[PDB]
């Protein structure tokens, strides 16, 4: 997978589970066209999200719908969800890992881009 | 204020200075909306972004410009930017200070509503 | 004050209030000797750790007790400290800020240094 | 493995390999007594610490030297290390991942605690 998607939880200790995940890509227009989504798993990924062919150079956008996490755990959230928006970049073969960790007035996130 | 940022550099160790900040606001057809907009100081903070009369309850999406404060450095960061959505004063007015800390291929951001 | 501790609540949103913070110096047999500690106030800072003329060069140990923090709250966090060991004052006296960030599960820590 | 570490750079958006890791367990006179160590791979991560024999319930310090990874990368540092103390407990099944993401001025960690 070109593109995966790592949500983990700061409260619980666990990967974050049944999150949902959408991913969308900035079109000529300069508009948010919707490109993969998905729930996360066990594992806190959405696998699968897009292939080697679909995700070309542009930009991104992976939003992590962490106010209905929250509010599933009973937990009172600050954020409407956690967004990540970044440039994908050819310059030799890349792999993308973007991590989030979510606490409930907090969120942070990270890049694991490898060869 | 009612509405503080506070950007922090963790390569440097220091305020994240010459910072720039936009505030947005989404309006009732769902679009969003410019609200303020600023540049940090010496602390890292844009000093007087709004006031209690203006911040009314809304969802608000603070737009931080990693990126060009990355390029301004020498560095080719990933993310274009560190975004923050939230719901403001619907419980009431408060006091809120958004908080990021920034580095190149990661970002973390935490709320302290007070009041 | 030469040396500043701020710590927050990624859970509550807040201030982390009544934490119990202690500094250490390292001496020259290499075991650590105990030099201020404090508890948080309301704005989540002991204040008043050192001053000017005892904060001298050396390797410190801030700890801030986490864990009796969580319980007080009625959660079972996993850590039993947040600690933090850095050189200072090595190319002169500067001003430190450590700042903490708390979940139950995780914490983050960074520096400010001016001067 | 019961004990995972990974090591994450923040500042190139990749794991941080080469990196010391040295484990702890308080033995019952209050004295830190090395349990196990090592090298992180390509992946971040030292491969094998422990077994479930030896993996017993205790307190236990993961110590990663981030001061020799940024100075073989020609980045200033500021903390000496990053430390992670925390009690394992046997409340059925458990595997442990202890993350660590690394910035010259910041660390975070987490625990990613599965059955
Ligand atoms: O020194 C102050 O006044 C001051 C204020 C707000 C602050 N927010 C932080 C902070 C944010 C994140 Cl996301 C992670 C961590 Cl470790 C720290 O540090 C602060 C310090
Ligand atoms: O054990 C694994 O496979 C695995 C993978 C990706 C991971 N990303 C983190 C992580 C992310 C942020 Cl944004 C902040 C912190 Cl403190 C940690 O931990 C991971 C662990």
């Amino acid at each position: 997978c070109p593109l995966m998607v790592k949500v983990l939880d700061a409260v619980r200790g666990s990967p974050a589970i049944n999150v949902a995940v959408h991913v969308f890509r900035k079109a000529a227009d300069d508009t948010w066209e919707p490109f993969a989504s998905g729930k996360t798993s066990e594992s806190g990924e959405p696998h699968g999200l897009t292939t080697e062919e679909e995700f070309v150079e542009g930009i991104y956008k992976v939003e992590i719908d962490t106010k209905s996490y929250w509010k599933a755990l009973g937990i009172s959230p600050f954020h409407e969800h956690a967004e990540v928006v970044f440039t994908a970049n050819d310059s030799g073969p890349r792999r993308y890992t973007i991590a989030a960790l979510l606490s409930p007035y907090s969120y942070s996130t990270t890049a694991v881009v490898t060869n």
